[PDB]
């Protein structure tokens, strides 16, 4: 089988892998160089969590992702994950809160609901409001996001994955046995085509009036005056909804400091209009944000990052194949929250390309649920 993989963010490059690891000839093509910062998927960390506030139907996708990430960083000598526990923070009705209950009550995941005196208790590190809450996980961890990107470009090429760096793909069509894929520099043919195209989707995939909005969204890393009471040992990953909006942090690592950013709002762009830069202002309300919350954490700035999410209206990814073409399949609109199922999603990308169909349980990400 042969199966031409578009865009080689995380998704591409889990798609990578998984076909490579059936045996499957696989060539990726993408737009630009390898790991580049211009997409979603850049950065050294990001959050894995399991009671998954988002919806149960996550749980038993993101307990498979852990099996993937295990063997990954195994078949690689790669160092992918640190379970560090999580909390959320939030008033006892906060989606983060009720959200996480209602997931580790239905997939038995130990969890601990925690009031704000026996919050402060446990997290001193953590100020919280007299009727916030905190909800307690063990699961949750950091994987680190480069490492991990790395990884599967390296064991899919171990097993013969062909990977294209600097090829934009202007368009792809059934040629009668398989696809013809077009780029700016000649044509390639395969049997199958995935698309994991990003926040470019809408360009690629533009006559299939995919719902998806484009954001640009912001990191700060900040240096504690006193680091060691940031470290992973007291200060698991964070994620809080509170006036100021939603947030989420790590704790201090060696040259990555405290990195703290936002989840919700964010400008809607494209990834041709948007806005690099990371004015003062902006710099200061994160940093502000952070200080209420986690006083002490940013003694200095450190870095500032920007990053795009792809959303979908409801928040839930897409994954299907092609309304016409059965020999297409695309997955998007990962909506913020995606990177921690790359290993997951490439496995069923890979299903959907070779078998039509997935046993994983990943029906209730289809089209079928935003349908008119
Ligand atoms: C700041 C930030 C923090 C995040 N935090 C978390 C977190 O803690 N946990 C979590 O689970 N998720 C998190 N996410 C979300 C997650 O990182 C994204 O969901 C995931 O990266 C989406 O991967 P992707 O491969 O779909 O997209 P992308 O990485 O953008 O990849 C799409 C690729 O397709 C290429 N491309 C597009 N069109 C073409 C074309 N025509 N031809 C050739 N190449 C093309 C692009 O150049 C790009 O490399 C975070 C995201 C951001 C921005
Ligand atoms: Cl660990
Ligand atoms: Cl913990
Ligand atoms: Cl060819
Ligand atoms: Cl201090
Ligand atoms: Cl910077
Ligand atoms: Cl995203
Ligand atoms: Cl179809």
């Amino acid at each position: 089988a042969t199966v031409i993989v578009v865009g080689l963010g995380i998704m591409g490059s889990a798609t990578a892998w998984a076909l490579a690891r059936r045996g499957v000839r696989v060539v990726g093509l993408e737009q630009y160089a390898p790991f580049h910062a211009l997409g979603s998927s850049h950065g050294k960390t990001r959050i894995i969590r399991e009671a998954y506030f988002e919806s149960p139907e996550y749980v038993p996708l993101v307990q498979r992702a852990y099996e993937l990430w295990d063997e990954l960083g195994e078949r690689t000598g790669r160092r992918l994950l640190r379970v560090t526990g999580g909390v959320s923070i939030g008033r006892l009705d906060s989606p983060f809160i009720v959200g996480a209950r209602e997931s580790a009550q239905r997939h038995g995941l130990a969890h601990e609901l925690l009031d704000a005196q026996e919050a402060r208790k446990r997290f001193p590190v953590l100020a919280l409001p007299d009727d916030f809450v905190a909800l307690v996980e063990g699961r949750a961890g950091i994987l680190f996001a480069e490492e991990c990107w790395r990884a599967f470009c390296e064991d899919a090429v171990r097993h013969g994955a062909e990977l294209r760096f600097g090829v934009r793909v202007h368009g792809f069509a059934p040629d009668g046995e398989g696809m013809t894929v077009e780029t700016e520099s000649g044509r390639l043919r395969a049997d199958r085509v995935v698309v994991t195209a990003g926040p470019w989707s809408t360009t690629l995939l533009a006559d299939l009036g995919l719902p998806l909005e484009v954001r640009r969204v912001l990191v700060v890393h900040v240096q504690p005056d006193d680091p060691t009471r940031f470290r992973p040992e007291v200060l698991p990953i964070f994620i809080m909804d509170v006036p100021e909006g939603e947030y989420y942090g790590f704790p201090f690592l060696p040259d990555q400091g405290v990195k703290f950013g936002r989840h919700d709002d964010g400008e809607v762009c494209t990834p041709e209009s948007v806005r690099r830069t990371v004015t003062d202002d902006e710099v200061r309300w994160m940093t502000g944000v952070l200080q209420r919350y986690l006083p002490g954490a940013a003694r200095e700035v450190l870095m500032t990052v920007t990053c795009l999410y792809t959303m979908t209206p409801d928040r839930h990814f897409m994954i299907d194949r092609h309304p016409e073409w059965p020999q297409v399949v695309f997955a998007a609109g990962f909506s913020g929250h995606g990177f921690k199922f790359a290993s997951v999603m490439g496995e069923a990308l890979a299903d959907l390309a070779l078998e039509g169909a997935s046993r994983l349980p990943i029906g209730f990400l289809s089209f079928r649920r935003l349908a008119k």
